[PDB]
């Protein structure tokens, strides 16, 4: 459940804040908004461990592997079990269009794996959009019942280093890799005024990448059915964004801003990017 | 109201984030837990105020001027007007034990003054310390139905800078100005095992001033239920918390972690401390 309250927890000992000694100080923590920006060193998952696990929380984790994609099922449930919220409730939800095809993976305790049947489009640009209202019809079909948090990830990824509670707020993005140190100018937003998507050269706060984002499930359902809304609404003004489903994410989250933003730890490609000294760890990375 | 879901901003214009470049590098802006630290550098303060705005977000302020301390309400209030929650809605509960003695002090628009008329203790360190109780009954009696959120002070202060909405979330605790920068050994927690405010050497995140907390009715309603409720048990044992409310205070919220922590900026005391670099703004401070 998502507690009403404040929990209370047991006594616990870990090292003392030190509010004159910031362990991050090359990066910045905390959005204008005052949403913390999620890094190592910003948290004690000790803490956020006792003060999930006392609410009894479920996390519902979505993954889309249409067409050839299914392939890479195999390492990213591999990879959750051993990295993605252990030690709480899970529920993998597997959208595809070959049921058939899912791997036999080896589940921990008080976790589960659900196959959701679904269409394949022939473009990967409608595949990659169609997300968005496959994730919002399935909300109201079972998510809302079911679990209390949504994660919304590509499947082409594998898990190295925890992924855990320390993500978990009402509603979150994850900063793009290849955007997080650029100025707003050159974010890759959509520009043409005559998409649901467009976004003037003056604003934005930072570049939300589309593959991880996500919160409880009614602000999920909520942004899901946004990006879907707006998508159609492009669709018969005859224009397509040019990031896709990615690129409504990002109009969505500069309208609604989200309670926490997920560093590049969460979101990366060693291949393309490397190692930067500003990654202590790397979390989720791309597949080749 | 406290808006169920992410509120939809209009176009902003304002300063990009900076990912790489934070403002703060002098002091921590998160806690362990994900609690942001509010300093002056970390909110953009017209993003939250459209937030808040848009919930129309009615705050109560509640104080006590029992016996002399009515002295203190002309200053308080005259000063709050100036500075507290501008924009917003307001509304002070004054508690007194001498009604006709409360200051005519000129509200401004959608601001208003309710005088709850309360018996006054022989001991000071009970008229600190019932506060709790006479809190959590009025959350009942009046909080519920007034506002969404409560702000609870010390009367013998004035507001010298901005306080805004930057402070408002479900539970809310203040870093006391003496002890910011100290190790927790050096907090004067109650340290006698025997008090239901007992805290050992080895724990504590920080050491939070009983004059100024908050948050929302609910939390604040539970947290001021809990603090008197420990108060009646010690009472029963014969034991007086060291720091009386504060104590208890830091009881509550060393297991139940507030969901902001406000800066000494909001708690100071110019005579006794000075002025630190580290203070950019002072906030709410005492009165001789
Ligand atoms: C690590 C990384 O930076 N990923 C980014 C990067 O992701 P990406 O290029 O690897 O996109 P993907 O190939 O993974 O497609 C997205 C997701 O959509 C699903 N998908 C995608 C596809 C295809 C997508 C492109 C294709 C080329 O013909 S096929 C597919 O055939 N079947 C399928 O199930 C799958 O879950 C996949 O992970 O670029 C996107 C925008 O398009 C985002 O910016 C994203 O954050
Ligand atoms: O003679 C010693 C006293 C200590 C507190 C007293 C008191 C406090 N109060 C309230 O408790 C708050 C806390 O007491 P304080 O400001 O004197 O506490 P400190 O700032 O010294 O910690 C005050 O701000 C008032 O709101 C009163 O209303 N009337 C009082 O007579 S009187
Ligand atoms: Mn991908
Ligand atoms: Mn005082």
């Amino acid at each position: 459940a998502i507690g009403e309250f404040m929990v209370s927890l047991p006594r616990m000992v870990y090292p003392q804040p030190k509010v004159l000694t910031p362990c991050r100080k090359d990066v910045l923590v905390v959005t204008p908004w005052l949403a913390p920006i999620v890094w190592e060193g910003t948290f004690n998952i000790d803490i956020l461990n006792e003060q999930f696990r006392l609410q009894n929380t479920t996390i519902g984790l979505t993954v889309f592997a249409i067409k050839k994609y299914v392939a890479f099922l195999k390492l990213f449930l591999e990879t959750a079990e051993k990295h993605f919220m252990v030690g709480h409730r899970v529920h993998y939800y597997v959208f595809t269009d070959q049921p058939a095809a899912v791997p036999r993976v080896t589940l921990g305790t008080g976790r589960q794996l659900s196959v959701l049947e679904v269409r394949a489009y022939k473009r990967w640009q409608d595949v990659s959009m169609r997300r968005m209202e496959m994730i919002s019809d399935f909300c109201e079909r079972r998510f809302l019942s079911e679990v209390d948090y949504l994660v919304c990830v590509d499947v082409d990824m594998e898990f190295r280093d925890h992924v855990g509670v320390e993500i978990l707020t009402p509603l979150f993005g994850t900063l793009h890799p290849g955007f997080y140190g650029s100025s707003r100018e050159a974010f890759t937003y959509e520009r043409r005024p005559q998409s649901q998507a467009y976004i003037p050269k003056d604003e934005g706060d930072f570049y939300y990448g589309g593959a991880f984002f996500g919160g409880s499930v009614q602000e999920v359902q909520r942004l899901t059915r946004a990006c879907h809304q707006a998508m159609m609404v492009d669709q018969a003004n005859g224009i397509e964004a040019v990031w896709h489903d990615e690129s409504h994410l990002n109009k969505y989250l500069l309208r609604h801003k989200p309670t926490k933003v997920l560093s590049p730890e969460y979101l990366w490609d060693q291949q393309l990017l490397g190692w930067p000294a500003v990654l202590r760890k790397l979390r989720f990375t791309a597949v080749p």
